[PDB]
């Protein structure tokens, strides 16, 4: 049993919810919240801007300490750094950016990462302005993590359209 509350079950362990990941994060402070990090860790918008936003700057603080002495991640690559006052951990997952040309298998890899954490509050990877289509994100997401996935989407029109053409 754990504290998430009002989520749609989709399969044995990817649940789906209507909701503001910031605002699920503060109430459900969970071990893991993943953001949609780009390799450079440079949190200006969509998740990551808004995730940065809720810790007044620090996520991009430590962020910068982190490429500063490692460099950037790989496209398909996470890194696991503090998670604030949003949760414990906060698991920087970097799915591909189609508006910067990335290939779209990459979304595969990038969800592997998931599956080294038991349970994580999550966007769908590679949505919003990472430019792919938030349905295949879900297809790819539920074929790919094994580990108990609570998923955040902030757009009620979209979450309902991933449910009702969900197979
Ligand atoms: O404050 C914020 N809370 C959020 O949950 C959030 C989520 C995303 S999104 O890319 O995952 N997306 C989901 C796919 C398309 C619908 C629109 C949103 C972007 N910005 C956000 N800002």
């Amino acid at each position: 049993v754990n504290s998430f509350s009002g989520y749609l079950k989709l399969t044995d362990n990817v649940y789906i919810k209507n909701a503001d990941i910031v605002e699920e994060a503060k109430k459900v402070k969970p071990t893991v919240v993943v953001n949609a990090a780009n390799v450079y860790l440079k949190h200006g918008g969509g998740v990551a801007g808004a995730l940065n936003k809720a810790t007044n700057n620090a996520m991009q603080v430590e962020s910068d300490d982190y490429i500063a002495t490692n460099g950037p991640l790989k496209v398909g690559g996470s890194c696991v750094l503090s998670g604030h006052n949003l949760a414990k951990h906060c698991l920087h997952v970097v799915g591909p950016n189609v508006n910067k040309g990335e290939d779209i298998q990459l979304l595969k890899s990038a969800y592997e990462n998931f599956n080294q954490h038991e349970v994580l509050l999550a966007p769908l990877l590679s949505a919003g302005i990472f430019g792919a289509d938030p349905i295949h994100s879900l297809r790819v997401c539920v074929d790919t993590v094994r580990t108990n996935v609570y998923l955040a989407v902030f757009d009620k029109n979209l979450y309902d359209k991933l449910v009702s053409s969900f197979l």
